């Protein structure tokens, strides 16, 4: 599929990145 892919990518990729971006501002926790 075109979009089962790339959502489940995005999964990965936030995921991946949220390792480094932790400290950007981490829109996590409430806001």
């Amino acid at each position: 599929t075109k979009l089962t892919e790339e959502e489940k990518n995005r999964l990965n990729f936030l995921k991946k990145i949220s390792q480094r971006y932790q400290k950007f501002a981490l829109p996590q926790y409430l806001k």
